[PDB]
């Protein structure tokens, strides 16, 4: 509360470490469905159904231009990418499986890096 603060967590490396995690996600073989924004002209249903589209290129541009105020807002956009994928794709499809694999990959790096 006012003039009563918890001890300061060192957050000075967070930017660098989220960039590294994002590089590792970008270079995973199963990243291909997630590298670029879904083309809303060419994919029926996507625009109406997926209210907040997100992809790795968009996260990378946000990261590089100071649009994440902290590491939790970064993790929210990454998870959004997988949550969108589960909303639109059957679990037993190539893209559906890619999305489960990538989420697992991400969550491990996240835990090992920060928790």
């Amino acid at each position: 509360s006012m003039s009563v603060k918890k001890p300061k967590r060192d957050d000075s490396k967070d930017l660098a470490l989220c960039s590294m995690i994002l590089t590792e996600m970008e270079t995973h073989e199963d990243a291909w469905p997630f590298l670029l924004p879904v083309n809303l002209k060419l994919v029926p249903g996507y625009k109406k159904v997926i209210k907040k589209p997100m992809d790795f290129s968009t996260i990378r541009e946000k990261l590089s231009s100071g649009q994440y105020p902290n590491l939790e807002t970064f993790a929210l956009d990454v998870r959004l990418v997988f949550d969108n994928c589960e909303t639109f794709n059957e679990d037993d499809s190539d893209i559906g499986r890619a999305g489960h694999n990538m989420r697992k990959y991400f969550e491990k790096k996240w835990t090992d890096t920060f928790k």
